[PDB]
């Protein structure tokens, strides 16, 4: 066992997802740090160098790292593989980005299991020697990922199926509501310029009055401010921050993607009342 494989990725939620699949023969690192916006991230010499050694870098496509292509026009030899390759989009709705695929597949733990077959052959493609390994971790990550889909699915069918309205800051839950049963409203389709911007507040407190919705949210690499201000003009509590672009620090709440995913559902659910 020399130098493990160096695996890059773009963003944390793909780190954690790899290493589960890299286990013990690979190293893999995020450029952006916990925390971090990622959509519009400005990539600085030092993330140059950091994917430059690597062996692979893995990032999302579908349009969320838009400094991707451009950043890595400047790497040279490292191979690079897009880990959403086969996973069916959701168009953004409305908006400048309006009909191009929403990124955020990731929410959806059927999706995961794409993401985790596209990482592992991505993975056995670039770094042969060890495919048993990771054929094997790939295997154990997968069949986790899987059993985590039904005991979400049953607490989240505890709401009433007209009570299903999930409103959040970026619209970034499309492919979670999808899977499971719920009405998207949002104060912007997608992180860019305009976030929370009138026009876009008014259009979501009347949706929360008419359909007197009892909660909205915000997300972890953006202000709380628009979600607390809705939540202060309409009848609905504001239900905390929601994890979809980032996991927290390894020390934090939300250090895992099966973190991530058990902790937005659970947050969900306790705004409605479990
Ligand atoms: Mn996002």
């Amino acid at each position: 066992t020399a130098k493990k494989f160096k695996v890059v990725t773009t963003f944390t939620i793909i780190q954690d997802i790899a290493q589960n699949i890299a286990g013990d023969v690979a190293v893999v690192e995020s450029i952006t740090k916990p925390g971090a916006e990622i959509h519009d991230y400005q990539p600085t010499p030092r993330d140059i160098v950091k994917a430059q050694s690597a062996d692979l870098i893995l990032w999302n496509g579908m349009n969320l790292e838009r400094w991707f292509e451009k950043f890595f026009e400047s790497i040279k030899d490292v191979p690079s593989a897009v880990v959403t390759a086969g996973i069916t989009p959701l168009p953004i709705r409305e908006g400048p980005y309006s009909g191009i695929a929403n990124p955020h597949a990731w929410m959806s733990p059927s999706n995961a299991l794409i993401y985790i077959e596209n990482i592992r052959k991505a993975l056995v493609e670039h770094d042969p020697a060890h495919a048993e390994t990771y054929n094997r971790n790939a295997q154990a990550y997968a069949e986790k990922i899987k059993a985590l889909d039904a005991p979400l699915r049953e607490r989240l069918s505890r709401i009433p199926a007209e009570q299903r309205w999930l409103v959040t800051s970026e619209g970034a839950f499309s492919y979670l509501a999808k899977d499971y049963g719920f009405k998207e409203v949002y104060l912007w389709p997608i992180n860019a310029e305009q976030q929370g911007i009138p026009q876009q507040v008014r259009h979501v407190i009347d949706i929360i009055r008419e359909n007197k919705i009892p909660v909205v949210f915000s997300e972890s690499t953006i202000s709380d401010k628009p979600a607390k201000q809705v939540s202060k003009e309409t009848g609905a509590q504001y239900g905390g921050v929601l994890y979809v672009d980032s996991l927290s620090g390894e020390k934090g709440p939300v250090p895992t993607y099966i973190s991530l995913i058990n902790m937005t559902v659970d947050t969900i659910a306790k705004g409605f009342g479990q």
